[PDB]
């Protein structure tokens, strides 16, 4: 379809006379489970995409989908937050300093309507708004709208794969119960639901009668700020990101930055070792516990919505 | 240069004078990278992968660390996830009385088995053949291993060894400079053995000078009174879908009964859809244990040297 | 001729030899017996002159050097010429070779480590017919070195007209404190490179206050001459790279910079062609008295003695 | 385009025709809205740019001025900004002709000067042939340059990403001092010209201090922005004698030089290669903080008020 499937690849000048670009990435039109590109994934939410390929004994493969987070190790306070909840949204984004559009588009996110319409009424206030403003601001709203319900499994019809259980907590998912995670969880708006079940795998995926374990310990929390690059105990993890994931914006906002270096040759070191298969260090979202029941389509190549 | 075998399985060579034997050790036997066993000697007796784990800092330079996947099934239990039994279970793991000679010995050195190497030289004396070849390859095997455990044993006469590393497995009290059990349990093991444990078990922690690197938030190994285990300090065993194609076929003649697991359903369609983007592997690396590096300090050296504990 | 007091730095072992990296300024018989490149690695100071200019046309320069301290820098860290009771902490010693932990153990008159260091190398085979004459040049340069900035050397003509306190309450009468109880306690050598390094706060000539700056940026405690502003937080005193990586390149270090972010050149260029004001931390410290009769404008080093 | 405010000063009466002799640098869009000459010549400053480094690769550069006040100079001979209620008696507006007196009255906000300066040259029987045009025209112009740099002119662009506090202390979190208030009462002109000539002792650039000072080098009082130090003597502040500008060349001089006899050449040639420190006297003062979200290196400057 070669369709621009990201909720932000609306953003637009609501001003007639400024035109405005399209940074959303090969991907963006990929139609996959994201409904996201990877550079706003990672300029919003902090998140990198990736594929877990999970392999069985003999041949057959099936690969998930997953993120890895671009928070540091030296960061604190709203700066580990990935996905904020609606409570703190505002707070943890800087959405005064953001184009009207996409301050829109975060405001239908987290489903404050009373923001939304905030921005049709300053944007009324205006000159020009009946004839153009109008008309871009009315797309820009039907277009996150209906990608809103494409990923929010109560509308209309809008079949629903209740196939497959998703916790973020395991101390009873083995039970089939929740704990407060998948509470908040449940708190979320549909699209954000899907994006949190995209880039945070499950630590466990047992299948018909099969646990299936990945990682011995979560490397995310969902609390009550949301989403957060938190371990569950213990220093945060050692994450170097590079200015390549950057794509820092603001070119005269003069921001300072602690920055580690390695001092030392290290060439010889680097030629010795080389050859070999080089583990990836990143940061993967494992978090809960998915439950793959015995009958389903889980293989399924079009996204349905999954609720719990 | 880079035509010495390195790896210590290298010099097996059957005793007797007539059939031929050439180890498939792999060509990074060759490289001179402190690992003193191949990569496919690795898989086939310790049952373990060689990788290389790059920590880049936010400018433009970055290192590179070895570390080891182990090849242990979740399913598996008891001595079969043991990845590099204790000098006492060892016997009792690996079935040394099925591996013929060379290798048996190569065994029962790198554990310090005096008794049994003897008992082997016992054995093989009385053969018709003895004076001929056969004492020839038994002493230039015996030589060569004898060769390549103190390269590692810091305990050897002119033996340099580094000691601006610390290395720790119990963590619980490894910022207090003090191991623990598992420390202890390490210091008993073999100079060889020791240095294979720590090229393949990355440390859990890095601190240099004073920066706290931590790499995993979960140690996956485990030193226990019966080695190093594959088992996790929680609950069911990380899943490692074992590649069966990759791991040798050993014995063709011997029938072994595997309960493989498969997957069902058709998945290209799927791939298609998550075709691009970077993949994150599903190996389960060592991690376990603490490691500190003193403010002065010749981590970035080529050569290996021994890396003894202070 | 060489009068970098570190320029004597050999290998014991005959074989291997090191010439001591040097810059050009060390063949200069400038005050300094110290090259710029080894005040940066071991002292951590750079070498500048402070000119200081009359109101029609005559300048005279003295001599001043900048330190090269991090704000964020603590403890131990921040000391360039640590004291005799402290230095072997401060200098990690063990790691720098032999013949330059002769010349530090010189330095601060530590004969007995300098005795040490002889019966190791006697110990060695290859001693007497090889690495004698080796230490012994080592150590006679640094002696002749020493002896040269020592004042009470014999027949060591030494200049007494100029005063030098680095307490300035009492400086105007003529009178030091216990920072300059301390700076006696040095060595020689070392006093004469405090003098040079740090430059006076006041320059009384001719019953003439000269004030430089209206705040010393070091102090002369027990530690030694410390690289700390006697009030509130550190100076902002960025260094960049490329002074001491020669440092075991095989040593693995942490570095915690400090980088700006976003596009500086409009605005470089928007102020550009604007004389510069250096951001650098000169060494401003004490009180410093001419003594109207002297002969302060001499081109040749005399020791200074209080 | 000369952002110069004293650019226009031309003679009221149709006359002897004469063009301020604004430096070069009055061509250039970097905020001063003055050129370095009138800029000595009225508010006795030097133009100069600080440049503030990181410690890899970045550094942006930032405007500041040394002050041309004599240590020895004392009374109103050391302000360098007088305020609004003492400038007629510190600046000379009497011997300053009349274009200039009608620039100064406008900086400081006295319409009433301006008003009876307009009528006074009303009285001329030559006035409204020529006369008339060249006052509206200069009128015009400081007006607009003054509007240009005042934040509360109709729909003008207004930057608060940028706090300046000065007399730091409790101004140090968001506070601001008497000094504060007394800055405060400045025209906006004015604010821009202490705020462009007087760096910060402190830059909290949203987290990180960066201190450029031990202590500020001026200060601002009722009397206005003063070049004296809040520690005792003065600084020695050598004001060579050609640099100053002849603006009277019949005034009686009488000037109290300072001289340095002696022969200086040896030593000047002796440590000519190393880097000089400058003697010159910055104006450091006050607290700047950057927050998180800014446009500190935005060029196009924008009026910055508190
Ligand atoms: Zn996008
Ligand atoms: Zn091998
Ligand atoms: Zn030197
Ligand atoms: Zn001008």
């Amino acid at each position: 379809m070669r369709v621009n499937r990201c909720i932000f690849a609306s953003i637009v000048s609501f001003d007639a006379c400024i035109t405005y670009k399209s940074p959303c990435s090969p991907d963006a039109y990929h139609d996959d489970g994201w409904f996201i590109c990877n550079n706003h994934l990672i300029k919003r939410f902090k998140m990198s995409k990736m594929v877990l390929p999970i392999f069985d004994e003999d041949d057959n493969q099936f690969k998930m989908t997953i993120a890895r987070h671009l928070v540091g190790n030296k960061e604190r306070g709203i700066k580990r937050i990935l996905i904020p909840s609606a409570t703190n949204y505002q707070d943890v984004f800087n959405l005064n300093s953001m184009m009207q559009a996409e301050q829109l588009i975060f405001h239908l996110i987290y489903n404050n309507e009373n923001a939304v319409n905030t921005i049709c009424d300053n944007l009324k206030y205006t000159e020009g708004f009946t004839s153009n403003t109008q008309r871009v601001i009315h797309s820009v709203y039907a277009t996150t709208k209906s990608i809103l319900d494409t990923t929010n499994p109560n509308t209309f019809c809008s079949r629903v794969s209740r196939d497959e259980l998703r916790f973020f907590d395991v101390t009873n998912a083995r039970a089939l119960r929740g704990g407060a995670g998948d509470q908040l969880f449940n708190n979320y708006s549909g699209f954000l639901q899907n994006l949190i079940r995209r880039a945070v795998a499950p630590e466990y995926l047992q299948i018909d009668t099969e646990e299936l374990r990945f990682r011995n310990c979560a490397t995310c929390i969902i609390d009550e700020t949301g989403l957060v690059a938190s371990v569950p105990d213990g220093p945060e993890l050692y994450n170097p990101i590079r200015s390549s994931d950057i794509m820092r914006s603001q070119p005269n906002r003069l921001q300072i930055r602690n920055v580690l270096k390695f001092e030392g040759d290290t060439r010889e070191l680097d030629r010795t070792l080389s050859g070999y298969e080089e583990y990836p260090t990143y940061v993967p979202l494992f978090l809960g516990y998915q439950i793959i029941n015995s009958e389903n389509n889980f293989l399924r190549n079009d996204f349905i919505p999954r609720a719990n």
